[PDB]
């Protein structure tokens, strides 16, 4: 599909809500406990990444194809939100636009 | 026209061919000397300008228009020679594609 | 078609005669310029490579098949001019002679 095939890759991260019982009764029972709290939890995260890229020099007289936004006026601007405010990525963008000699 | 106003531009630089005289008479004649040796000069030249520039720091979300080459295929390639092995711009090229904010 | 394949080859050289205009008219004229001294170059140039090379430490009894020139007596020599002065390869040589065990 694409990638970076690694030997050892970015650890997997796991999180759990702790379960917290209910109100156990008087007498003792060995079964498991059946009744818990319902809880949820919420928070933020974060990931910073530093990126190694390769520098272009090539000597090519003429222009190169690159990457521009389409040129039509359109309802919605272009990766960005619409009025009910749902974000809309308008199409997909390979990396292969500078050219090099094979 | 467009450009950078200069009190003090790149000084003009003025190139003659040092006239040599013909066989000059063997009486003497004080009117100034008519015929010369026809000749002509050529070399090579070179210009080394050092440009600064701006950065670009924008943290608009969705992408800008840039220039590209044309889509089309076409005969002969833009910016490029013809079969004659004549040169060629295609159109003009202004400066003013990326954005900011007013 | 055999070799050694490289990442980083020996670099090509170019080389080319610097243009000589004919004489320009008197009048300026902003085309090209079509007319120029016909003219060509010549010289010497040299190739020195230090190539590295393996021992043969082999153990068989017998002898071994080895490129020998042609036993029949010929008009002309091996690898030899003509009476014309043309010189001729007679045949090809590869570099498989010796044996090696597999």
């Amino acid at each position: 599909m694409g990638g970076f095939g690694l030997k050892n890759p970015p650890p997997q991260i796991l999180i759990k809500n702790t379960p917290v019982p209910a109100d156990p009764p008087t007498q003792f029972s060995s079964q498991k406990i059946n009744s818990f709290i319902t809880q949820y939890s919420t928070g933020q995260m974060t990931v910073e990444i530093e990126w190694e890229l390769r520098k272009e020099n090539s000597k090519r007289w003429n222009p190169e194809i690159q990457y521009t936004a389409n040129f039509n006026n359109s309802a919605n601007a272009q990766f960005s939100v619409n009025n009910n405010g749902l974000y809309i990525e308008d199409r997909t963008i390979g990396t292969r636009y500078l050219t090099h000699t094979l």
